[PDB]
């Protein structure tokens, strides 16, 4: 069973398995992000990378939050997986912009969880997320509303050379 | 406006932008109390040294918490800049001292902002404290309370030989 | 006292207080100008550095000058360092307006603090500006001008557009 | 005769002849402030290290005019070389504080120099004052100026202790 357990609330047992579902289907919503802008029809290189390195990061954040799970002495659960909430993206704006709205979520969820771990008194929690989550967090969704202003200040009356441009010059592509 | 702020409460922006201003005061504090002890007629390099580092690491101090607002979303507003307490600040001694209450205050201030943070139940703005201020504070203040009893230690009935002594043998100099 | 004062007026002493006034004027702005350009609603990273770079290079000439007026034997006096003109500071183009008409109104300082010091016979002084200050000002000026030419020949009929290739072409960003 | 001089007044040309004659005989008074300091019933190597320092930069400030009054086209013309002023210089304090009065007049007389060069309209002369000795002489006057303060404060009620500590703890030795 359990012989290390300490502290360590079903509560937050049972959050932490629904952040792992969380982060995993972020995960996958990037995955599918990355190769809608692969198609050659959309053709976006940087674009899909950008969302390629997301889908990664999120579910190495599903990946800690499991280890974290076994260190305090919790039983991993794994749920379905639901498929990502559109087959095709949209403009590189649209993308953006719902990549901000996932992000936010998962900021909320990462809030909710700190805030269990705090009435839970479980402060290795706390330190937890502080830690690995919450500025990683922040710093991520800073960077996506910088690109959303730059994005919208390049649509103008030329929304094909402003996505292009955009590209280009900010993304990072080879 | 904003599309990243999250969790970010008014009081606390407002907060971050009061110590800012506290931090640009101290910065400017140690920038005069530095060239005090350059002047030809006091000329105790190491003390002059300690000073001037310490302007250096206030201004890097409220560079970080204007980073940290706009990477929350809120908005830097800076005020006017108060001159510093004193023109001339006596002996090594006396700006020691005076160094302390200093740094007492603003260790004061960035306990009172952990609290409201954690009022507010925002752990990013408590985590952030904790990593780049709280101790770099506490260490801050030890290293001077351990000068002051050395420096008291040195006034005797020679004054002039234990601030010279001071200076040459504890404190960093060319 | 001073051991040392040798053909140091009164009025240069104190002009040179007034001009490190200036000059930690300027470097406020700068810093304000700095992190505008940071927030996420503005989001132009070239144009941060540009002024980020041009508030220390401020403070260093204060640095200098106060340096200076230690040398010479005069005594630095600091005086309340009023906030910047703006909260705001609109496009890069209002900005590198602002940043020219800030960077006349030093050089002026410099050329009348030059003139003072030819009427008192102050060579050393005359030569201190010549070697540390009025060159760095005339290039700085030319750069801003050239900035200035190449931003207004980009605001054409698509200003976004013109503002995020100026930044991305012209600026030094990461 | 001359195939070169253009601009060069006589009465520069023997200002120059006089001020040669200055750095030579400050150069004497250091060479014999520096012997007195190896005595062995004196015995303060830094002291004397500084004051031989002194006696190589005054003659090099020599060679530096005459090598000037040839590229201009003015003769060299030596004078009988007076000895120094004190065969035995008293303590460090003493001796400090007769450098300081043979620097002021150096610098006064550098001075006159280069006001003599303004009227005369000879902004090569004035230039070559500027670059080669102006500051020059700032620094170290600013620097025996130091120096004399902290063997005041050093003086206390016990003066020997006081010498012995500061030309160990400030002045360079083996
Ligand atoms: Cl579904
Ligand atoms: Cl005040
Ligand atoms: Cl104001
Ligand atoms: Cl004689």
């Amino acid at each position: 069973s359990s012989q290390i357990r300490q502290n360590y609330s079903t509560e937050v047992e049972a959050a932490v398995n629904r952040l792992v579902n969380l982060y995993l289907r972020a995960s996958y919503t990037y995955l599918s992000l990355g190769f809608y802008f692969d198609r050659d029809d959309v053709a976006l290189e940087g674009v899909c990378h950008f969302f390629r390195e997301l889908a990664e990061e999120k579910r190495e954040g599903a990946e800690r939050l499991l280890k974290m799970q076994n260190q305090r002495g919790g039983r991993a659960l794994f749920q379905d997986l639901q498929k990502p909430s559109q087959d095709e993206w949209g403009t590189t704006l649209d993308a953006m912009k719902a990549a901000i709205v996932l992000e936010k979520s998962l900021n909320q969820a990462l809030l909710d969880l700190a805030a269990l771990g705090s009435a839970q008194a479980d402060p290795h929690l706390c330190d937890f997320l502080e830690s690995h989550f919450l500025d990683e967090e922040v710093k991520l969704i800073k960077k996506m509303g910088d690109h959303l202003t730059n994005i919208q200040r390049l649509v103008g009356s030329q929304a094909g050379l402003g996505e292009y441009l955009f590209e280009r010059l900010t993304l990072k592509h080879d």
